[PDB]
Formats: C-alpha cells, sequence, structure tokens
C-alpha cells in the first residue's frame, strides 16, 4: 500500500480531474442461455501516458442442471454446468494492449496440525477371593490433522498475454447430503460416481434418482454471475484509434448417468461432454470514447 | 476493486453530477398476505451511453405457516412456506433491457478436515503369588471431518434474461427441537418426516401435535421480506420512451400432514400443494423519470 | 449495495438538499411499566414522489419479572415477560402508507459437522510362563454434530400490510446456573419445566427457590429497550394531510408455579396469562410537519 | 440503520446547525470514596420539536475490598463490592423529561451443540496353544454441549420512566485461582462458599487467608468508572425554563467471612450488608443553557 | 503509526501539493509465457530532499505445468514451476537508488497447546457365582499440539541492496487429494515422492498419471501475478538525468518424474533443472518524467 | 482515545497548518549486506512547545544463513543470525532528546484451559453356560490446557533513555519440519540440538544435513526489514540548532554444527559467534530542516 512506502494515500492513482465516459451493453443469447452484460469506462488521464478502458464483463451464465435422456427407468442421464467461462481476446493486429485484470489467482493454505502424547497409568486389583492384582502400563501417540476449506467451484484467471485474458469457473467439489464431498473422478466399486447420485438402493425411476438442484450448489442451476475486470491501454499516438475486442462466454458440461445394476444404483460421469459458446465483437473508439456491438 | 488496477476509488461509478429522481410505491395484497413496495431510482447521467433505472423489490410476503385441516384428534395438516418468489419481466416488445441485479449467486464452500493418528503402549500385569507378565500392542486410525454452515432458507438468483430477472428464497433444512436438521425429504420408517412433529408420541390432538412457530425459521410464520435490486437500460434515442413492467411477489407451500398410526406419530410433506401469486404492471416513464401502478 | 451496481455509493438514497424537521415525544405508562418514545422525522425530498415520516419506537418496557404468588411455604408462583410488542396501525380512513421498516427477520443458520473414523490395532501377549498370546482388531465411527447460537431472545418482524407493522421479541430459552437451555415447554417427569427453579430439592420457602434475577437474562427483570424504525409515505396532493396512527406497547407474562412435591420441587408454566396493553394515538400533520399526542 | 430503508447516513440525526453548550462538573466524596464526574451537552436544535441535554455520568467509584474485621487467627471478615450503581432522577414536579439512554440491556446468547455417534468394532484373538477366539461389539452416544461467556460483572440499565434512570453494574461470578467460578450463592459441604478464599487449609491467619485482589476482579478493589448517557428533552415553551436533578452513585457491599472449623477454611457470604450512597444535586438552566451544583 | 506518536495521520507522507506523472509498460515474452507489465509514477516533491519513482511490477508468469517427455509408457516427465521471479537492477554506475520495497517479509507463528490430564477410577464387579471383584486404577498424560498454518506458496523479499531488489514466490508444499502435504523433499520408500502423483497403483501410462491441474494450486499451472512495488529516489542534482534499470521476470521448473516399478508407481523430484529469463531494458527519464522500454 | 475523554478526534496531535519537510537518505553496506534508509520529517509546528523530527529507520538486514565450513564430511557449520538490532544515539553534549518511538514492547497473553470430567458406567455380562455377570465402575479426570502463539522473532523495543533507542529482533523458536519447535537452547542427549538438522541419520555430507532455507524463517536468508520510528524534540531557543545522531545497524549470528556420531547426526549451537555492525552518522540541522549523512 502507498501507505506502506511513505506516500499519501491514493498518490499513485489513475483518474484524478479526468471526465470519465461509461457505458452499458447488454445481449441476451437465448440458445446458449447467457446474459451478457459489458459496463464499459474510458479513463483518458492527461498525467498518465496512455488512455486506459476498463471493461466489466458481467451478467449471468445459466447453469442448466437438467435430465436430458431417458432409456427406462433403469437408465437416464444428466448434463451439468463442470465450468464457466468469460475470455477476451484482441485480433493479433492491434495495437492496444491487455495491461491488467482482476480477479487473479490466490495462493491456497492450509493448517496443518502435529500432536504428541505420552501417558501412564496403574492399577490395583482384588477380589472376594483375597487374591491381588498389578497392571502398569504406558503409552505413546503421534497424530496429525490437516485443514484447509474448499469451495464448490474455484475462480481461476488464465494465464493472460497482451492479447487475451480469461476466467474459468470450474467444479471443485461438492457436498451430497452430508456425505463427500464428490468430484468428477469419485468412484465406488459398488456405487460409482455418487456425485448427483440422490439414493443409493431406491425403487424410483431413474430419471427421478437425481440430486435437488436446490440441495446442490446454485451455480449447477440457476447459474454464475461473472463479475471480472480487464483493463486495455491504448497509445495516444497509435495510427490507428479504433480497437475491436471479441468476448466470448462459455458453459462447458458433463455428463452424469445412473443406471440400475440389479441391486443398486450406479453413477458415471463423462468430462466435457458438451461446450456452449456465445461469441461477441465490440468495437472500440478511442477518440469518441465509445464501446458498441 | 479500483484499488486493485490502479485507479482512484469510484473513478468509474455511475451517477456523479446528475439530479437522481426516487420514488415510493406501495400495495397491500390482502388476499396473498403480501405486502410490495417498489422504491426506485432514475439516473440519467449524460456521461453514461444509456439512461438507467434501480428497481428495489421490498416489503414482505407473510410466511402463514397454519393448520388449515383436522380430521379428527388423529388427523391434521399444516400449510407451510417452503418457497418465497419475486420477478420482474419486461414485455418481449420493450426495448428497455435488465441489465444488472442483487444479490447474485454464490460460491458455498466446505471444511475438510483429516486425521491420521498411530501409536504403541506397553503394559505390565501380576498377581500376589508371583507371575509376571506383560502386554505390547500398536493402533492406527484414520479420520475425515466435514464442516458446513447450512442457512435455513437459501437465496437464490434465478437465471436472468435481459426481459426477464427473479429470486427465489427456498426452505433449505431446519433443526428441530435440538434434532435434525429436517428438510421436505427427510424420512424415518418410524415417523416419517419429523420436519414440523412437535412430539413423537404425545397423546393429545393433532392439530395440537405441530411445531410452536416461535422455535422454527421466523419466515415460515412472519414471513420474509426481499431487498433485491434491478436495474434497466434504456437508449436515449429510443422512439417509445415508455415501458411496462410486470412484478410478481408469489409464495409456494407445501402440506405437511400429520396422524396417528397407533402407537406414534408419523408425519408426511407434500411438495408445492398451493401457489399464491400476485402480479402488478407498473408504467416506467423514462421522459417525466417517475414510475407509477 | 450500490456499488454493486456500479452506481456512486448514496446516489439513490433520499433525504439530500432538504431540511429535516426531526421530534421527540415520551409518554411513560406507571401502571403498565412502560417508558414509551417516539423519535420522529419529517422528510420532504422534492426529488422523491413522496413525503416521508420516519417513526423510531425506542424507549423501554419494564421485564418485571417477579415473585408476585405465595400460597404457603409448598406453593409460590413468578410472573415474567414472554414477548414484548410495538405496533403501529393507521386507521382505514388514512391515505398515508406504511412503506418500510426495521429491523426484518432475518435467515438462521447452523453448522453440521460429519465424521467417519476407522481404525486397526495390533496386540501381544506374555506371561513368565512362555504362554504368548495375540490380538487384531478393527473399528468404524461415524459421528454428526449439530451446532448452532441461540438467543434467549428472538426479535421478529410480524407480517406487515400499508396499515399496520409491529415487532415481537420473544422468549426462546435460557441457561438456569450451567443447565438447560430452558423453554417454555421444558418437562422433565421428576421436576417439571425447571426454567427458573432455583434448586430442586432445597429446604426453604417456594418463594425463595425462584432464581436469582441477576443470573437470568436482564430483559425479564430490567427490561427490554425498543429500536424499531418505520416509514410512512404521503402523496403530497392527497386532500388531507393529516394523519392519526395508533402505537401499543405491550408485554406478555408468563406464570411460572413451583410446588413442593413432598421430596422435590416442580415447576409448571402457563403461557400467556398476562398481556399489559399500553396504546396511544398520535396526530401527524404533513403540512406543518408535526407530529403530536 | 438509515441505508436499510432508503435514507442517506445521518440524515434523521439531530444537531447540524447548532451552537453546543458543554461543560464538566467534578465532585469527590472522601466518605464514600467516589469520584463523580458529570460531562453535559446542551442541543437546542430549532428544527427538532425540543430543547435537549445530554448528561454523561463518569467517574469512578472505588472498590473497596477489604478486611474489615479480624476476631482471633480463626475468624476474619472480607467486604466487597457486589453492585455498583448510578442513578438520575427528575422530581415529580419537573416539565423536562428523561428521553433516552444509553447503554441499555442487549440480548445474551449460547451456543449449544448436539453429537450422535454410531460405532461399529470387531475383534479376533489367539494364543501359542492354537486357540482362535473372535469379538464383535457395536455402540452409539448422545452428547450435548453448552457453551457461553459469562462477564465477572453485568451491566445493566434497570427499567426508566420519564423521570428516572439508573444502572447497576452487578457482580456476576469470578473465577478463583483457576477453580469455579463462584458466585455469591456458591456452596461446599465442606468448604462453604470459596470465592475469596486463598486456601483451603492454609496454616495462616484468616486475616491473610483472602484472595490477592490483584488475582481478583479489578473492580473489586481499584473500582468501577461509570460511563452512562442520559438524555433529556424539554418544552421551549415551558414557563419555567429551570430543572432540578439529582445524581446519586452507590455501592452495595457484601460480607465475605472466613473461619478455621479445626480441619480446613471454611467461607460464608452475607447479601448487601452495606450500602454506601452518595447523592447530589444539580441545577440545569436551560435558557443560559449550563449546569451547576 | 503516526497516531501512535501523537501526529496528525498522513503529516509525513510524501506527494502533496504535486503533480504526479504515472504510465503504463506492457510486454509479452512469447518463449517464456509471461505477461509482464510495468506501472509507474514518478513524484517530484518539492518539500521531499529527492525526486522519486515508484515501479510497480504486475503482470502473470504462466505456471506451465506440464508433462514434457515420456520414454515409453512406463516412465514420463512433467515440468511444474518451484519459483517465480521478479527483479530490477540499476546499473552499478547509476545514482539513483532504491530506496523501499514491498511487500516485504514478515514473522511467522505458530500456536502451542500443552495439555496435562490425570485421572482415577473405581470398578466393583460380580458374577451369579457369588463371586466379586474390584479395581482401582489412576493415570497421567501430557499433550503437545502445534499448530500452524501453511501457504502452498511464500512470497519473499529476497536481500536488496542499493542497486538490486528482487522477490521470489516459492512452492512450499501442497496437498494431494486429501493426503500429504507433500513438498520437493518427500520421500516414500515405497512410492517415492508423491507430490503430484494421481494414482498408486493404476494401469495407465506414466504420462497419464500426473495430478490433474484443477486439483492443484492454481499457480503450477495457470500462474502468478506479481504485484510488488520498488521505490527509487534521485538526487535533483545529479549532472545525469537519466537512468537505466533492469527488469527481469523467471520462472525456474522442477522434473517430477514417475516411472512403473512392476507393482506400483514411484516418483522422483529433480530441482531447479529448467530456468526460464526475460529481462528487459527500461529508460528512466527524471526531467520528462517518463519511463520507456 | 480522544473520543474515549470526549475530545473531538485528531484535536490534540501535531502538524495541522505546517509545512512538513520530509528526505530519504539511502546507503548500502556491501561488506555487512545491510540496505540501510531513513525517511525524515521535519515537522515546526508553531502551537507545539518544540520542533520535532520524526526519524523512520527502515531497509533490510540480509540474513546470511549459510554452511561457512566443511572439515570432512562428518562435520560442518552453519551460520544464522539469532538477532537484528537497529540503534539510534544522541552524542551525550546533545539538547535535543529522544522523545517518543514506535513500536514498543505488548503485554503478552495466553489461554488457560481447565476441565473437570466425571461418569458412571454399567456392564451386564452373559455367556452360554449360563454364568451372568455385572460390573459398575466410576471415574474423575483433571485437565488443563496451555495455549499461546510464538512468533519466530519477538520485535523488542530496547530500555531508551533521552539520549539512546533501540529495538532487536530477536530468535524466539522455530519449527523444523513439523517437529519442535526448537530454539537455541533445544538439547536431546541422542541428536543434540536439532534446531537445522535436515536428517537425523541421512547418509550425505555433513554440509548438505542442514535444513532448506525455504523451510525455515524468511528471516534467516532473505533478511529482516526494520520500520521503527524515533521522534527527537528540539527547543528553539536552544544555542546549537545542530544535532549528530548515530545510527546502528547489526546482525549477531549463531553457529550451528552437526557431526556424525558414526550411528546418527548430532547438531550443536553456539550463541553469537559473531557480530556484524555498521553505523552511519547523520548530521540534522534544524534550521534548514534537513538531514544528511
Amino acid at each position: 500500500a502507498d501507505s506502506d512506502i511513505n506516500i499519501k494515500t491514493g498518490t499513485t492513482d489513475i483518474g484524478s480531474n479526468t471526465t470519465v465516459k461509461t457505458g452499458d451493453l447488454v445481449t441476451y443469447d437465448k440458445e446458449n442461455g447467457m446474459h451478457k452484460k459489458v459496463f464499459y469506462s474510458f479513463i483518458d488521464d492527461k498525467n498518465h501516458n496512455k488512455k486506459l478502458l476498463v471493461i466489466r464483463t458481467k451478467g449471468t451464465i445459466a447453469g442448466q442442471y437438467r435430465v436430458y435422456s431417458e432409456e427406462g427407468a433403469n437408465k437416464s442421464g444428466l448434463a451439468w454446468p463442470s465450468a464457466f467461462k468469460v475470455q477476451l481476446q484482441l485480433p493479433d493486429n492491434e495495437v492496444a494492449q491487455i495491461s491488467d485484470y482482476y480477479p487473479r489467482n490466490s495462493i491456497d493454505t492450509k493448517e496443518y496440525n502435529s500432536t504428541l502424547t505420552y501417558g501412564f497409568n496403574g492399577n490395583v486389583t482384588g477380589d472376594d477371593t483375597g487374591k491381588i492384582g498389578g497392571l502398569i502400563g504406558a503409552n505413546v501417540s503421534i497424530g496429525h490433522t490437516l485443514k484447509y476449506v474448499q469451495p464448490d467451484f474455484k475462480t481461476i484467471l488464465e494465464s493472460p498475454t497482451d492479447k487475451k485474458v480469461g476466467w474459468k469457473v470450474i467444479f471443485n467439489n461438492m457436498v451430497n447430503q452430508n456425505w463427500g464431498p464428490y468430484d468428477r473422478d469419485s468412484w465406488n466399486p459398488v456405487y460409482g460416481n455418487q456425485l448427483f447420485m440422490k439414493t443409493r438402493n431406491g425403487s424410483m425411476k431413474a430419471a427421478d434418482n437425481f440430486l435437488d438442484p436446490n440441495k446442490a450448489s446454485s451455480l449447477l442451476s440457476s447459474g454464475f454471475s461473472p463479475d471480472f475486470a480487464t483493463v486495455i491501454t491504448m497509445d495516444r499516438k497509435a495510427s490507428k484509434q479504433q480497437t475491436n475486442i471479441d468476448v466470448i462466454y462459455e458453459r462447458v458440461r458433463d455428463d452424469y448417468q445412473l443406471h440400475w445394476t440389479s441391486t443398486n444404483w450406479k453413477g458415471t460421469n463423462t468430462k466435457d461432454k458438451w461446450t456452449d459458446r456465445s461469441s461477441e465483437r465490440y468495437k472500440i473508439d478511442w477518440e469518441k470514447e465509445e464501446m458498441t456491438n
């Protein structure tokens, strides 16, 4: 922080004494079930060596957790979102550049506990017959405990370049009715992958043995709302003051299937079975300070 | 945050040097037990590319937890709110668009604990006869603990489009007199679903064996107060500067029944038995900057 | 929050560039032991579509926990506050409306912990006679822990309408000398309800066997201080610009009786035996922006 | 809060564009060991319906924990503060009224954990004689844990009227050298009440067997410093613009006695043995806006 | 803090009444997978004894966790980032000096817990044959628990001089599917270093037996984004007002190899096998207050 | 704080309406590996009875943890920083005085927990021969737990005078691969002091058996960055308005040696084996408000 280096708070930030031009652009992709919104802000601070554009990609990508197939009461399939992505890319010929972005990747942590216990104990015995007994023992124990928090989804900043940046919100693991957590690779010899399995031996239709979406991560059904920021810089002398930027909103879906063996249910998961991509091109005019699509 | 990208805090927010027009609209639906309030704000920021309207849907939907039937001292039913909903919808022909909303869906988390412990122990015994003995053992144990916080109700942002947005506050699970928690699917072979069961073997009227509402989630009886925000954007060049919007408040009720078998109480829950829907149309005038109903 | 939707903080609030008229009105009802105070504020923000009145109901309702009944050395009774209530009501011939209120009902939560532990263990034996023994075992353990905070009293917003609103602060449960907690329905076949029982079999007069008030929630004796806000809106064009509003402070008391069985004390609690109601009518003059009683 | 009802923070608070007159009045009561200070503030806000006075009662009431009597090396008495009080009272003929006060009584809370554990274990034995044995067992256990914080003293707002208000800071319980906590009613058949007993059977004089004040709550000896605020309102049109008010600081002392039984020390505590009361009359002049004594 | 020494907060910070010149410089090194960004700020505060330049090094260094070698189907190697580094260096003939930097090294802590427990117990036995038995035992145990928080990566400020400063974000340890944590030296006689081993006995090829990056620290694959600040001071009287400075971004990679023994997988880790170094020269003009590359 | 004594926050702080002159002074001692920086601020507040100078000693003292000697494969030595110091001293004849400093010594705390548990248990047995047996036992246990945080290094303010002040950051204790913590006096009869011992029985060279610096406190190798502040006051009437002040940066190193006993490694630590001192004289001119070196 500025105070850490003996400088007045906010002394180095961009934007003072500048008229900022903002805008909102909304597009709804019916086919892909994606409400896409860009909130932009042009900051041409004359004390900064370049023009700036802050692009905030928001909106909501529906989860679309749903039973898609049904082949009798012994087999059914469920499509669920294993990943949500938002990406922005400047064509290779553009002179404007990706300068910053937020959020980024944070270093995870965990707690480790070590415990050493020593003990001693005596013991005197007897009986209505007169026999007296003795007992002397000792003991040592060593325990280790690992503790860490696990989000249902992890938010990751994909490796950016000066032309592209993106985020992927990926399924990590999830609790299924107080059990697990389970993930895309969970496997049990008898039940297979129980990720979204409602009952283990239930006698209903396969299409009715999937976990209630209300009892699972809300992102799986109702969806995920992006809230990422990208900063693009542009030289005021750049010969071409118009820039195209392509934005992708994506949903990757896995295929979770249930089938009745003959004594119980067994689940299987197939990764990245489907990918729903919605692409949009935005035109940035650095002179008029407007963004359109 | 702005500070994260070296920009002066608040530099990109809308609303500066702008006269904001606000309003309050209250309607009480006696039949559906719903106090509905709209607090709106027109922000026509000339440095922003579009006109803006923030609609806050507040007020409160009565829970209406109550015994509705009694077929003898051994039978009785209780209606309760399993879900509260608020939805805003723009007729498809409108040029105005839903641009943002709050709250949104957050990523849930869980704590994982893993413990590994091993130890050794010595022992020496004897009797008042001179006999000497000894014991030597070792042991290992692996434990896993899952910790998770579960609210009585979950607040979910339903998948929005640029014409419709909504929230549903759904019953998740609840503690019943220090036991459980129980949910809509809880099932015990002897007592069935004990969600709102006061006593297991009580010898009183069935209509008197339902949990005291004061000992259950206050939303079930007294109700839930929505506090949602919806932002609508409008092109300043739009030929028609009037927009219609329907706002719907809803209550979904389950049917919880108790019956005496012969030796104890057994409860059953029927999902979404009743739906109370209260819709209202508002007129948005972007030129006069007022909302009416 | 405004920042969540990219709007300058406070841009949407009411009251700027407005002269606010405030007032304080105090009434003490001796018979009912209630210090009733209304702190009001008229906000006529011309950029808002309606005049506003914020009525804050404060003061304090004495608890009045007291051993009021003594029927010999084996019987005595204690009157105590099971509920405190504050309600505001606009007559049916009024055009003004209840628009908002605070506090409201919050969604309660609880923590759930699931633990699975398994282990193995060896063992060898030997005596001074050559005998050698062996032992091998295993074990599995599944545990569940429910954790949740329980306030002595719960603050509830009763289902409001556009004409009436109210709150009730109700007794939840309480710790009695490191035991319990107990509530209005606690029952033990030997001691009955031990809610306010000092000793289980002490040899003193019944009137002297109730918990010291200093060892119980202070709201029970000294009392509860309301701090509720109600906002009333009024159209500036309504013919009548005067509004009557009735404010009611109430205390509901239970009867906790103790009696000597022959070997120990036994308590019984009678719900809502008394209701102390204190009502007062106030006159609201929207033109003079004055509230009087 | 104001933000919860969509109003700019501070919009309804009193005091703007007003010249506030303040003052300090100090009195030391040597006989009762009480440093009494009144810090007052007159706020005659013309946009408020009445004149206002905030009286803050501070200072410090010495604890005075001390051995007062000594009858041989077998008996001694210790006087200690079980309660500190501060009260303000307007004579009944005054038109001024008590309007608000702070702090007030807050709702206490407790944590209640419930745990259910199921266990299964096998076992196989054997000896150097070829004998083979087995062992199968199951188990279940239910546990409950109560957790809550206990302050050494409780700060309570006594039930106020429009003429009188006061607070009592009362002794709750206290840890004695890692044992207890003990309170005024603690009793052990052998040692009686061990609240301030240094040793259970030390060979010193009774007068030397009381807990070191440094190892007990500092309020018991060095004292308690009140920090209470009282708000008084006054009609601007009242014919008599002078008001009298009495302020009382009080200390209630218990009698803790120790005596050698012949084999061990035994303690006894007598409640409210002494009361040290210090009253003082102040004159409030609402026109000169000054308080005097 | 300034308040700790009775000085008005911020009184000693630099920057007031000064026009600050800022800039952004972005470079993408395709070969080394590094997005490099410099955000600079010239602060020539005339009340400060020297010219000042704050250089913030940001951007992102891709992790590049990837299978690089595959000698058959039973042996493969994975290259992963064991360290990310950022360094700035002024040629030794420069008069400008490194003055401050952030972050720096913080003192780590850990919790220590010591428990001493002792107990006594009795036991009276009997049987149908009339035989009566007894048992009196005692025990004493001493436990020690160490609680420590361990980040996946540590952020370290390397020892700076007035000409060079650098930071290193080094791999610390990491959890592998609930096990471990493992580090660069982890070793098991049977499986070797299991750091990124997916399965212990899987029959897949070596290249398919590495931990899925989504289940490992995100810095390993997607990468790390530096956010370091360096302060350079310059004498205003210096004859040469131009300064060269080199900024180096680096990634050090380890080589984790897996090979099938014949019965299970075994891993080995080779430290600092590869180093990816990306350096760039910048020119600082203290008079024009600009940085260029 | 000011608010605690009813005074406007910041009312008594120094610096308002004053032009503060600041400066940076950097010196790098190559031989001692110390980057020394002084950031000063002259505050001549005319409403304060003296001129003030706030001297902030920052920079960084390299740790320099390193293997310095290797005499055979069975013997090697390691030098490590057991203490870092920064001291400021005004010559005996100076009229200026040290007035304040930060940080200072804080009172440490620890948590103490005491538990008392008792219980009963039954046990009815039986066999095929018809033998029916039983068992009744009792048990009581008392345990106490000590909990407290232990920083790797403690930061201590050395006893100041009006002429000198200083801080010492001393090694406290440290975890070695989840064992310990160990300190300068740790001693095991078999391994001696294992503070920085990598392995207990490893077969590599002694010089290779020291803990990886990345697995130890970062201050040991990369170093410690002082962030201390001292305030010097000066009478404006003092005859000599020039003041000399001497500043010392110091590192005290211990000698940790490892030797092979022929069966295992054994460590030894010698305290304060070496001391590295860097001294600098600064000239303070109170009239020109400049500090130089």
